[PDB]
């Protein structure tokens, strides 16, 4: 998978399960355009987001529905969601991993690019 | 000041100086309308973004121009910008502080909410 | 105040109030000698930890009692405490601010260093 | 492996390679006692830290030599190292993963406990 997403829960010390993840790509018209989506597994990952042919250079946005996750646990959240926006593949694609760490009033995100 | 923002540089060990901060409010057509903007001082804070009279109920988006910051410094950034999206003042007026910590391939964000 | 500390709660969206902060300095026998201690105020900061006369060159350790904090709140903590170890004043006197963000299973820490 | 460590670099967006990791366990005498150690691979992990028979309930400390890593890249660091101290296995062991994200003047750590 050229693009992987991994979501973790900082309150219970576990992978975040059943979380919706949506990915968008910027078009030449300058608008956001659906590209890929899924729901996190027991590993905290939505499996098989995209393919190598489809993931070209460009500007991408990863949206994680954090509000629905916390509401289900009976814990009051701050954010509507968590978004990560980045430029891809500027010197070709490799393998991209986007990680997100979640708390009710905070989140952190990191990108790991590794040689395939 | 009911909305405050503070930005830090994890590479140089200093406040992130001269960074643009943009604020938008969600409209009834589901578009983002400009609400307020400013630039960080030597302390990493933009002073006087808004007022108590202007800051009503709604869904808000805070956007930090991380890309122009790393470029002026001669460092390659991954993210286009760092975002924060939240519902404000739903159970009455409150004061909000948004903290952001910046690295070339990662960021974190937290919120502190106090009753005025 | 050449050494400052600030602590935040990522679960409640507030400063971490009434948390103990302990400071140690490395001795010539390679043991940690007590140097200073305090408790966080309503702002999440312990005021007046040390002075310019007392804060000489050396290797320092800052320890935050996260375990007693989560327990008073009726939440299960993972970490015993949050630590920060650094060499201070090697190229002359400086001022240091240590920021810490706390969740039950995670923490982050950053340093801001300014010339006095 | 009952205990795994994973180290990431926030400046270059890669796994942190060739980093020394030391693990200690608290003894009844209240002193720190070597338990396991290794060097990070190309994945940012030191492989095969311990075994199931050896990793019993107790208080543990994970030390990551961050200063030697940054010095080798020609980038000036703040911390001497990064330490994580925690109570293990209180209701039996499971599988423990300790993650660490590194910048010159900052680090963050998280623990993920999953059912084996």
């Amino acid at each position: 998978c050229p693009l992987m997403v991994k979501v973790l829960d900082a309150v219970r010390g576990s992978p975040a399960i059943n979380v919706a993840v949506h990915v968008f790509r910027k078009a030449a018209d300058d608008t956001w355009e659906p590209f890929a989506s899924g729901k996190t597994s027991e590993s905290g990952e939505p499996h098989g987001l995209t393919t190598e042919e489809e993931f070209v250079e460009g500007i991408y946005k990863v949206e994680i529905d954090t509000k629905s996750y916390w509401k289900a646990l009976g814990i009051s959240p701050f954010h509507e969601h968590a978004e990560v926006v980045f430029t891809a593949n500027d010197s070709g694609p490799r393998r991209y991993t986007i990680a997100a760490l979640l708390s009710p009033y905070s989140y952190s995100t990191t990108a790991v690019v590794t040689n395939p």
